[PDB]
C-alpha cells in the first residue's frame, strides 16, 4: 500500500573505500520517513563446459559450508536454480596466540580468529596443562581468557582449539611459567 | 529456438560434501546434447534499520576489492540494485616460506598465498639481499622461485612480497647461507 516499505530509485553507492562506501538518495520533501539498507557480496557466475552425453558431474573445490547455486544448460549436437550448501569442514588455527603473566599465580591468554571459519560458529577452547596433565578448560566466545589461581613456579602449557559449532580445529600451544 | 542452450528443470545438487557436491539431471533418450554447468556463492542479504529522516549512510566493515549490491526501502512513520566494488588494499603476508639449498651455491625458495589477497591479482616477488645490499629480484605467477650462480658460504635474506596488482604487502624475511 502506499507509505509501506518500498523499493527506492536513484540510489547512488560508487563513492567507495577499501572497506566503505557512501549511500545516497533522494531527498523527499513530504512527511517523516524511516528507512532499511540492504546489502550483499554480488557472486560472480562461474561456467563450464562439461563432457556431451553426461547425466551427472561432480563440482569440486568448493569452499566448505557455503551456500551456492547450481544450474545446466543443454544444447543439441519453469526451470529453477538448485540450491546447495557444502558440509562443514575443520578450522584452521587460532592468530596471534598471545600468554601473558597478569600476576604472580595469574595468566592472561589472547588470540584471534582463525582465517577459515568452515562452520556456523565461532567458539574458543582453552585447556590449560602442567606435566600433561589437564589442569583447566574453558569454552568462550572470545579468545580473552583469565586463568588464576595456578600454583608459584609453575610451567603450563596453553592449547587454544576453534570450535565451529561443529568440529574442532588443530591447537595453538604455548608455554608459559607462573 | 528448439535445441539452442535452454536451462534444465529438475536438477539434483544436495548430496554434497565439505569441498564438493553431485549435480545430476534427467537423461534424454531424444538426442546427442552439449552442457553448460553454471554455479555461485548463494549470497545472503544483510538489511539494517537506519535512523529516521536521514539522506546518506556510510556502510563500514566491507572487504576490500569485492563486488556489493545495494538497496534502500521507505517508509512512512522500476526501482534497481545499486551495485560497487571496494578499492584494493595492502595484501596479508605469504604463507609458509620455505627456504632450502638446492646446491652448494643454489636456494630454492616456496611459499603459499596470503588468506587476503585484496586485489585483481596474484604474483610473487622476491628479493634477495647480502649484507643489505640488493642482490637478485623475482616476480612470478608461483611461489617457487630457484635462487642460483650465488657465493659460497655467504649469509643472504630472503624476502618474498605479494603483490596483488595494485599493492604490495609486507614481506615474509627468511635467513639462509650458501
Ligand atoms: C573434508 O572431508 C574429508 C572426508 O571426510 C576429510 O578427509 C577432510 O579432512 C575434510 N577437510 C577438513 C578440513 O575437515
Ligand atoms: C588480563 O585481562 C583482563 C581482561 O580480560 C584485564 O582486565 C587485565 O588487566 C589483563 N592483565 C594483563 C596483565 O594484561
Ligand atoms: C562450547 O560451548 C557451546 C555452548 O556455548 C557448546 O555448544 C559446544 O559444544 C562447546 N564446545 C565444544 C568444543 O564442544
Ligand atoms: C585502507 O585504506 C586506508 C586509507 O588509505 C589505509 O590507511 C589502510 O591502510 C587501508 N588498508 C589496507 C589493508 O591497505
Ligand atoms: C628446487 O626446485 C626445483 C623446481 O622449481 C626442483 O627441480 C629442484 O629439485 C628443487 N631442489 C630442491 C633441493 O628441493
Ligand atoms: C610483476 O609483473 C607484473 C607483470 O607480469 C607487473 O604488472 C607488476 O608490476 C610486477 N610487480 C610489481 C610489484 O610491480
Amino acid at each position: 500500500d502506499f507509505g509501506t516499505p518500498e523499493m527506492l530509485p536513484h540510489v547512488q553507492c560508487k563513492n567507495s573505500t577499501n572497506s566503505t562506501t557512501l549511500v545516497s538518495w533522494a531527498e523527499p520533501a513530504s512527511k517523516h520517513h524511516g528507512y532499511i539498507l540492504c546489502y550483499k557480496k554480488t557472486p560472480s557466475e562461474k561456467c563450464e563446459n562439461l563432457a556431451n552425453d553426461v547425466n551427472s558431474f561432480e563440482v569440486k573445490n568448493l569452499r566448505p559450508y557455503t551456500e551456492y547455486t547450481v544450474s545446466l544448460f543443454a544444447y543439441v549436437i519453469p526451470a529453477k536454480d538448485c540450491n546447495f550448501r557444502t558440509k562443514a569442514a575443520r578450522p584452521g588455527k587460532v592468530n596471534g596466540m598471545k600468554t601473558s603473566r597478569a600476576s604472580d599465580n595469574s595468566i592472561n591468554v589472547t588470540c584471534n580468529s582463525p582465517y577459515e571459519i568452515n562452520g556456523p560458529e565461532a567458539r574458543y577452547i582453552l585447556e590449560v596443562k602442567s606435566g600433561g596433565s589437564l589442569v583447566k578448560t574453558f569454552n568462550q566466545s572470545t579468545c580473552k581468557f583469565v586463568v588464576d589461581n595456578l600454583y608459584y613456579s609453575t610451567d603450563y602449557e596453553f592449547l587454544v582449539y576453534f570450535y565451529n559449532g561443529e568440529y574442532l580445529g588443530d591447537p595453538e600451544i604455548k608455554p608459559q611459567s607462573t
